[PDB]
């Protein structure tokens, strides 16, 4: 579908610079945004569709779980993000995010 791509692209573009908190390996949190992926918007949208539920949510026009989407796309595309992030805590976060946005 291409209308869901538009909504995903629009919600991601509006928040493209917004900083989100992800768990670190040292401790605490580090900040990340979509911009630091160094990826083109079209590529992020394409990758965001792997996140469970976001295509349905975008079809309905609901707010997307952007922190969960960013962490998902980053875990798959940024070797630096992978090395900064504690994956176990990221996993649980993205899981809890998707259950709240149900």
């Amino acid at each position: 579908d291409l209308s869901v791509e538009a909504e995903i692209a629009h919600q991601i573009a509006e928040s493209f610079s917004k900083k989100y908190a992800f768990p670190s390996r040292s401790s605490g949190i580090f900040l990340y945004n979509f911009e630091q992926l160094k990826m083109n918007l079209d590529d992020i949208v394409k990758e965001a569709k792997n996140v469970p539920g976001v295509t349905r949510l975008a079809h309905d026009g609901s707010k997307l779980p952007l922190r969960c989407v960013l962490g998902w796309v980053a875990l798959a595309n940024s070797k630096k993000f992978q090395l900064l992030v504690e994956a176990n805590k990221l996993n649980k976060i993205m899981q809890d995010d998707l259950n709240r946005y149900a």
